[PDB]
């Protein structure tokens, strides 16, 4: 669950959105008269009309993730 | 659950949004007359009409995450 | 749950939003006559019509996170 | 739960918002005649119509987080 | 729960907002005739129509956080 | 719960707001005829129409936080 | 232009409309790069979205209209 | 232009409209780069969204109208 | 232009409108870069959103109108 | 221009409007870069949002109107 | 311009309006960079938001109006 | 310009308005960079927000109006 990144040294990024009457829901639990609902979102969620990820890593870059579920 | 980043040394980023009547919900629990709802959001949630992540890491950069669930 | 970043040494960022009648909800629990609702948001939530993260790390930068849930 | 950052030495950031009739709710619990609601927000929540995070770290910078839940 | 930052040595930041009839709620508990509501906000909440965080760290800078919940 | 920052040595920041009929609520508990409400806000809450945090740390700077809840 | 009317002696109604984004034009003269434009109206022009005329002229009525145009 | 009317002796109604974003134009002369424009009105022009005329002229009425135009 | 009327002797009503963002124009002369503009009105012009005329002319009424235009 | 009226002898009503952001124009002459503009009105012009005329002319009434225009 | 009226012998009403941000113009002459402007009014002009005329002319009434315009 | 009226012998009402931010213009001459402006009024002009006329002319009344304009 260890992320490391070491860097040793010895353009135009455009995003354009023109939205009319936009509706966005992320992690959502919509219900009515339900007895129960279980939601265990624990990861990584990216949601959107214009969801852009330009140059996520450029130099030395590290990403990590870890999830679990034990019920017994 | 350890993140490290060491750096040793010896452009135009544009985002444009023109939204009309926009509605955005993140982590939301909408209900009516429900007996119970369980929501255990614990990760990483990015939500939006113009969700842009430009140059998330540029130099030495580290990201980490960790979630869990034990009920027994 | 340790984050470290050491740095040793020996452009234009534009975000534009023109929103009309915008509505934004973060972590929200909307209900009516519900017996119970459980919400345990404990991670990292970024929500918005213009959600922009430009140059999250530039030099030596470290991010970390940790969540848990034990009920027994 | 330890964050450290040591630095040893031996542009234009623009955000523009023009909003009309904007409504923003952060961590909110809206209810009516509900018997009970439980909300345990304890992480990191960033919510807004123009939610911009430019140059979150530039030099040696460290961020950390830690949450928990034990009910038994 | 320890944060340290040591630094040894041997541009224009613009935010513009033009809002009309804006409404902002932070951590809010709105109710009517409800028997009980429990809210335990203890993390870090940033909420707003123009929520901008430019150059959160520039030199040696450290941020830390810690939350907990035990009910038994 | 210890924060330290030692520094040894051997631009224009603009925020502009033009708001009309603005309403801002921080940590608020609005109710009517409710039997009970429990609010235990103890973290860090930043709320506002123009919520700007420019150059949160520049030199050696440390921030720390700590919250808890035990009910037994 | 002779018109006449004469009269001698000796229920549930509903009109409904639900129109979204309705653009209506009556008498229109749309042009570009002209020299002469003449618009003469001399009768009876009714424009709208719900142009309703109910139970007109119970007795005697004259809607008579005369127009002319001389061009030399 | 002779008009006449004469009269000698010896229920549930509903008009409804629900219009969103309704643009209405009556007599219109839209042009660009012209020299001469003439607009003569001499009759009866009714414009609106709900232009309703109910039970007119119970007895004797004259709507008579005369127009002319001489151009030499 | 002779008009006349004469009369000798010897219920539930509802008009409703719910209009949002309604732009209404009556007699309009929109132009750019002109020399001459003439606008003569001599009849009866009714403009609005809810232009309603109910039970007019119970007895004798004359709406007679005459116009002219001489151009040499 | 002769008009006349004569008369010899020997219920629940509702008009409603709920208009938001309603822009209304009657007789309008919108122009740019002109030389001559003439606006002659000589009849009967009614403008508004709720232009209502109810039960007019119970007895004898004359709405007679005459206009002229001479141009040499 | 002869008008006449004569008369010889021998209920629940409601008008309502709820208007928000309502801009109303009657007779308007909007222009830029002109030389000559003439505005002659000689009839009957009624402007407003709720222009209501109820039960006019119970007996004998004359609304007669005459206008002229000579240009040499 | 002859007008006349003559008369010989031998209920619940409500007008309501709730207007917010209401701008009303009657006879208007808006211009820029002109030389000549003439504004002649000779009839009957009624302007306002709630322009109401109720039960006028019970007996005999004359609203007669005459105007002229000579230009050489």
């Amino acid at each position: 669950v260890v992320a490391a990144a070491e860097k040793t040294k010895q353009g135009v990024l455009y995003v354009g959105s023109k939205t009319k009457e936009g509706v966005v829901h992320g992690v959502a639990t919509v219900a009515e008269k339900t007895k129960e609902q279980v939601t265990n979102v624990g990861g990584a969620v990216v949601t959107g009309v214009t969801a852009v990820a330009q140059k996520t890593v450029e130099g030395a870059g590290s990403i990590a993730a870890a999830t679990g579920f034990v019920k017994k």
